């Protein structure tokens, strides 16, 4: 389960934009401590629960 710090960072990423590229995806994994791949797999999810 994601961290607030985690969340926070990924909704406040969202809302710039819904379709965050590759470099802005491994920015954020760095920094939070996640993997891309669960942070893209996050971003597909959030997209589908929007859609
Ligand atoms: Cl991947």
């Amino acid at each position: 389960t994601f961290t607030s710090f985690q969340l926070e960072e990924l909704e406040k990423a969202f809302s710039r934009t819904h379709y965050p590229d590759v470099f802005t995806r491994e920015e954020l994994a760095m920094k939070i401590g996640l993997t891309e791949a669960r942070i893209q797999v996050w971003f597909q999810n959030r997209r589908a629960k929007w859609r």
